[PDB]
């Protein structure tokens, strides 16, 4: 019996998830860890499960978006799952602060989504599990990682128009530390469904600079390194927890 | 230089486009074409230059969910595609009517997303091109393939929960046809960047069935042969104009 | 029996209808038919039987507004009507393109009123019948007048106030071409009812341009005889395939 | 110059205004007046000059629907009106207590129309100036005529679907007494434009009870002169003190 | 048994109720009444029976803030409370026609609030009862004291931030005259429980020029003076007809 | 000058404040420090410089409701405090699980205020700083106390009607731990102004069984002297990061 869309099983899925975007962003991440065997490839949903450190955890990429993360999201946690984390990119909406290459750990997510609110009223915050994000930022510590910590502005709207204005100059203002498409949508679904959520995003440029050529299309390797090491060493203390 | 997601350039979009959901379905398409030049392949986002009856036309995979493919439309529409038609699989909400294997060319749609909110107010409506819509209807008559015709709802959730209430009864009551998860923002990207759309769909089952196991995992074969016919039929026609 | 407001009965109630806004409108009509039969006549609504090229439909006004043009259209859709077309004016949103006499031929519009919304949710499409849209522009066609095609708004606000901007102008920016007051409510009312709906209007003016002096009073003699033209035409032929 | 839709000059409205929504209901109201002067009649619109106890004031029909009166309350608050009553007929939504043919005055109204949002945020409340109320209830009383007090529904819908909840019980719980579709829009349009209002109305049935036949497509004659003559002599009196 | 909050029993609450929002205000209150009973101070609520002029009445502080007050007000009118009559501050909306010091009567209120919309739909009216109203005038009258009388704004928001803006300009624009904080709850917990309510207010200053120094942090003593005595002198007469 | 509600100088404001509902509360607590220094008592407004542990710290009360305790936390965040820690009482969402006495440290919570969304759009997510709870965790954990961890629904709605639903059952499904009145607003006030914020609780009754009489006039003794006890605590250890 597997998963309409990830098709793996249930017996397949680990109490830790590690979740990314891109499918190739896994085939590169399991090649850090100790070991891997690739569960299978439906989609953009590419899973893979992990060896890292002496604990197991698959990788299981999302694809871009809400709705489409939404049925991978929904998929694990009614299935086992018991700690998803994100690891991606996203964009600074504090340019002063928050540059290229840097790394957020973030705790809670404006929830600019439908599919949440399709689920819950508007009032309900996204919000990840505390200790998954303290283990994240342990870690960190301990790779002697620099890491900011903020909220995460969850946009279904990647290209803005002309005639709707966008949010994020209100959110910026609002303090929200950074921009991505996912965050919110994973918490949410977490905490319907008691699954404990997290999520560290590494920058790759500013939208409101983009015109201005803030934007990197690759991340440096080291940065994107020090991220993935980050996640995948919370994935494994997290992961001894269920073992 | 490349368009951020699909990594194709402005003179490689041809001005009409045949959008999918799952980026192997390009293959299965492509291959069924005169001859193809595999153009790009990032995240789920695979692009193919078709040749059918003479024309040229691409092919791109667009993944799951509205966020997502918002995100493919806005960069072939900013970037010279002028007619763009989203091929697809869909859910019944007429059981009574439309059934398994059953295809509906779709002419507007509901906009139960967020992206295309966070463009045009709530209040404009999703409509598919006239031309587009009726091209595709001539197709499958040609072709002798019986189809249906009507509004599609587009809802960000695919797995609901037993809080908020799903509208697609409502929506069923108010003769709405089908149920999917992109056409909505499709249409409304492209009344806003004055590119015509249409869209064309085969059914996989029925949501308010699915505990009963109303659903195939995998398309009606002949069914889903006469689909691409009809589009790839479809496109060739619109493709001839504009060249 | 006799509906509420029209004051006529099932019985009388022609497959096809022509809306008109003004009741005197609907006895300038009837003039130009081969025969009418006066059918009844009650607060702002004046029902006519028309004849013309062999073929019976009703002419009916339904008023300025929204909210009193869907008493108008519940009455005819409850009650046999399976056709409507409203033929009337509208505002040019388009300046540059759409001028003063212009006609325009709608496939779909803005929800900017209150009644369809008290029917359904507000993501639900207001979008006219295809053959509808077709045959109008077919007749046009025949006769050889030039006419537009696009969205309309659907305004339920005439007059703008100074404290919350009016909405045209996003609208404008999202091409919509024209804006009227009761398309939106017709199409809704008619896709729930299983009622095939449609519309053609004449241009009197620009709500941007009217404090410019940009407005007539009375609508351009030919281009409205046109419209009429086209309207009678596509009853007939609508009506013919009903008979 | 003439009102676009009145088709009145500017010095041809007095400071006070009697609308009802019926323009067949000014030509039987004009002859029950010392004497009168029609101006004019365009589409729903008939404008007749009252004279009454040596005072003057018009009467002007504004047609069924929040957007088409609004059309004709603008123009007439834009343009002179000081004080406008409005006297309707209604439904009750207090079937135990409001019965068929009895009278109500509103002070306030609930606004389930579109235009009064274009013109200013929800929270504003459709309420009526406290001293046309009062002369309203004075004239009453002086006939002798037994009067009910209470707030009225102004609701857009007049045939409700069954897919989207009506909300007539929701505020029939809260205590609303009436349900009619053009107070509430009078009311906000008149404090925004700084014009005094009011409103008198007489019931016809029971919404709640229509399908037991709970309504009178014609009122209670002799009920319906009283509501007249409590509404001509209100106008009376206010216009006295505006000479 | 005791009232949760208030602290007293249900025989305790006379039929007319006096509440304002600083629970010193009341120990100001009932020395300036012929005599007074104490009877509770619980948290931001103090009750105490008032005697003047002959009549029985209480006085109760509600605290700052709508939802803190609706706790009061819900107590007061589950527990035989007839009539309850707000005595407070206000800021002008009208800066170049109400100044600090003035007393304004309002008969309803814009819901800028969250408990009345969890109690009723928005478009419902907050709006006070006209006796209490018109008893609130004729006493001021009766005293010589000029008063403004109009719409209050009440508002949740004390402080504004510069992110979303403030909706007082635009209430202004719309003619609102004052601005407070627990009005609109009071107004509509009243219609909903059947309770007479009103509301008199003094004037401490002028929201859009805080910034230039207009603002009192202490009311005009003998303006103070003459309100609470126009209310309590209201209060007189409301309570002797109920007894 | 004084802050306008509080009384106290923007010089008597501490880095850290523990906030309160009920000002009786405040004199409770300061008995229970090692020094104190009465600063002010207006209102409901009751503020207490608090020496404990060798550390200094204010505790204020707030009063009941949101847009009450809006005006405390904004005149303290505008005005230098840095950690602001709410200790408060609730309902319980999960009367299986969490009963009275029990107590409840909040990092997030659902935002059924005005205020917040007056501040900032309603997707903005209500979630309290990281240190904040886990500093209240690990104190909780030193006495030795257990406590329960989640997310606080705040309603400005504490006797709800039978009109509109409350959504409290929705949020006891979405796992909402508890519910009270204060929390959401100071977690948005606090992420606007850079402020620190937390809570902890204690439950004192069952909103879904009060009529089966599940609620304390009287917080469990032992169990409030221990919450107070983890507050006070939690403060000293905070401020001690900035002396
Ligand atoms: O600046 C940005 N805005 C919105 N999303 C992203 C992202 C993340 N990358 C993906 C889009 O490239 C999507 O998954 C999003 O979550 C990186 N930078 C940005
Ligand atoms: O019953 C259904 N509900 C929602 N989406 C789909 C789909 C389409 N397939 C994809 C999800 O498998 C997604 O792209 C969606 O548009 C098929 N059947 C259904
Ligand atoms: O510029 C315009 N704005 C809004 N409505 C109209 C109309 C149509 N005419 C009527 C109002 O005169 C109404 O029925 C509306 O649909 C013409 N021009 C305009
Ligand atoms: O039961 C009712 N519901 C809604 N409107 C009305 C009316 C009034 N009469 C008109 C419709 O016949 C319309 O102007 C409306 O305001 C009478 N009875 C009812
Ligand atoms: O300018 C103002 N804005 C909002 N509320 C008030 C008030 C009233 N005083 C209290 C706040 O100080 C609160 O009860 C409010 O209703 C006085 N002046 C103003
Ligand atoms: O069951 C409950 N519902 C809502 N608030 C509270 C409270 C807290 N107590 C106060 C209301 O009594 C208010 O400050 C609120 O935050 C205790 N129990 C409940």
């Amino acid at each position: 019996n597997l998963l309409r869309h990830l098709k793996i099983s249930k017996e397949q899925i680990t109490p830790v998830v590690l979740v990314v975007g891109d499918p190739g962003r896994v085939d590169k991440i399991k090649v850090v860890c100790d070991s891997y065997v690739d569960l299978a490839y439906n989609r953009e949903y590419k899973s893979v499960e992990c060896h890292y450190k002496g604990q197991k955890f698959l990788c299981v990429s999302h694809g871009v978006g809400s709705a489409g993360c939404a049925v991978c999201f929904e998929e694990l946690c009614q299935n086992g799952a018991k700690v998803i984390i994100r690891a991606g990119s996203c964009g600074s909406l504090q340019p002063d602060l928050i540059k290229r290459g840097d790394i957020c750990i973030c705790n809670a997510a404006v929830r600019e989504d439908r599919v949440s609110h399709l689920l819950i009223h508007g009032d309900f915050p996204a919000v990840g599990d505390f200790d998954v994000y303290d283990t994240l930022n342990k870690c960190a510590q301990e790779l002697n990682v620099p890491v900011f910590n903020g909220i995460s502005v969850s946009s279904d709207m990647y290209y803005p128009n002309k005639i709707i204005p966008s949010r994020l100059e209100d959110y910026s203002k609002a303090n929200a530390a950074v921009v991505e498409m996912e965050l919110a949508t994973l918490m949410v679904i977490g905490t319907l469904r008691k699954v404990k959520t997290g999520g560290i995003l590494i920058v790759d440029g500013c939208p409101f600079k983009w015109d201005e050529g803030d934007f990197d299309n690759n991340l440096v390797p080291h940065q994107l390194e020090n991220m993935i090491k980050i996640a995948l060493g919370a994935c494994a203390k997290l992961a001894t927890k269920y073992a």
